[PDB]
Formats: C-alpha cells, structure tokens, sequence
C-alpha cells in the first residue's frame, strides 16, 4: 500500500536475546554479566523484561565481528566505530554487533563492554542519540565503573516516552 509501514518500538514487553559468540578478551561469564547488567539498566525503569536464549532465533541477537561482518555496515579496526544495533523489528531488528578489533573489558582499560552495551541496547529499544552530554545515549564514550552507575534522567525520560514507567 501507499507509504512505508514504520516501527519505532517493540509490540511486546518480554524480549529474548542470544549471545551468538564471544570476544577473546573477557571470560564467558564476564560478557554474560555485562549484557545482563546492560539490559537491567533499561528493565529497571520500564515494564520490559529480558531473557536469555542459548540457541536459535531471539528478538535481540548479539555477536562480535570485525570488518565486513554480514550486514554491509562494516567495522573499521580499533577505534572509530565500536558497536552498532538495529532499532526494533522482525529479523535484524534489535540485533547488536560489537567490533572485535576493540579491546573490551570489565574495567577501565579499553572499552568497558557493559557501558557500550547499555548504550547499544537503548538503540535496540528505539532510542536515538541524546544532545545531553551527561546522557548514556550521548555518542561519546565516558568511563564510569559498575557500582557508580545510575541511568541518567535523559535516558530515563527517553525510554519511558516509548514504554512508560516500570514498577514504581
Ligand atoms: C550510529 C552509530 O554511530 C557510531 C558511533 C558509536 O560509538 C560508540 C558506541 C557506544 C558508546 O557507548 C557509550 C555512550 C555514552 C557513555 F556515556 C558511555 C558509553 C560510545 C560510542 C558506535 O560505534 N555505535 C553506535 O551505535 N553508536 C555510537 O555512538
Ligand atoms: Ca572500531
Ligand atoms: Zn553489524
Ligand atoms: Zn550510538
């Protein structure tokens, strides 16, 4: 029919994700904790829930790659592009890739996977870039460290504009 359909958000509250493969730089459990905790950033302030699948099709498919890696948005080696994620949808919708030419950590050396993933998952949920330099959806990496991390209020207001508040 006449104009193109669109999808700025997910129709459902309960999302699945799958970790298709793993960076060399962190243990499986490290990576697992990072992604679990990146998702809890968003689920904490919305009705959204996130579950892990070990195999098959999930809403959010997460993998690690270098250079041309299967979607024609190539990566660029260390620095520059760090990761990307597709907005909500069927097929590639919500899918997150991380540049394995980067050095990813659970600390302050290299790129802290959790921070960069909590940013990619906003994209995965339909958030674009913020112009608030303090905001997590601000396209500049700033390091924070797990126990000091609070979702700033611009990413709160952003995501709750799409999905409303969570419990509380
Ligand atoms: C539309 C794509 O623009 C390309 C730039 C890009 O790089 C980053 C990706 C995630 C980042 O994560 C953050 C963002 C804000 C923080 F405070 C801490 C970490 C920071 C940079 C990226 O590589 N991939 C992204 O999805 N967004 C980014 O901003
Ligand atoms: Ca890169
Ligand atoms: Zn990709
Ligand atoms: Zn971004």
């Amino acid at each position: 029919y006449n104009v193109f359909p669109r999808t700025l958000k997910w129709s459902k509250m309960n999302l699945t994700y799958r970790i298709v493969n793993y960076t060399p730089d962190m243990t499986h459990s490290e990576v697992e904790k990072a992604f679990k905790k990146a998702f809890k950033v968003w689920s904490d302030v919305t009705p959204l829930n996130f579950t892990r699948l070990h195999d098959g099709i999930a809403d959010i498919m997460i993998s690690f790659g270098i250079k041309e890696h299967g979607d024609f948005y190539p990566f660029d080696g260390p620095s520059g592009l760090l990761a990307h994620a597709f907005p909500p949808g069927p097929n590639y919708g919500g899918d997150a890739h991380f540049d394995d030419d980067e050095t990813w950590t659970s600390s302050s050396k290299g790129y802290n996977l959790f921070l960069v993933a909590a940013h990619e998952f906003g994209h995965s949920l339909g958030l674009d870039h913020s112009k608030d330099p303090g905001a997590l959806m601000f396209p500049i990496y700033t390091y924070t460290g797990k126990s000091h991390f609070m979702l700033p209020d611009d990413d709160v207001q952003g995501i709750q504009s799409l999905y409303g508040p969570g419990d509380e």
